[PDB]
């Protein structure tokens, strides 16, 4: 939903 | 997470 949330929820 | 998950957060 926002880019750094992306790499927190990928990761 | 899982990826029908995904496409219901992405759209």
């Amino acid at each position: 939903k926002k880019l750094l949330k992306c790499l927190k929820c990928l990761l």
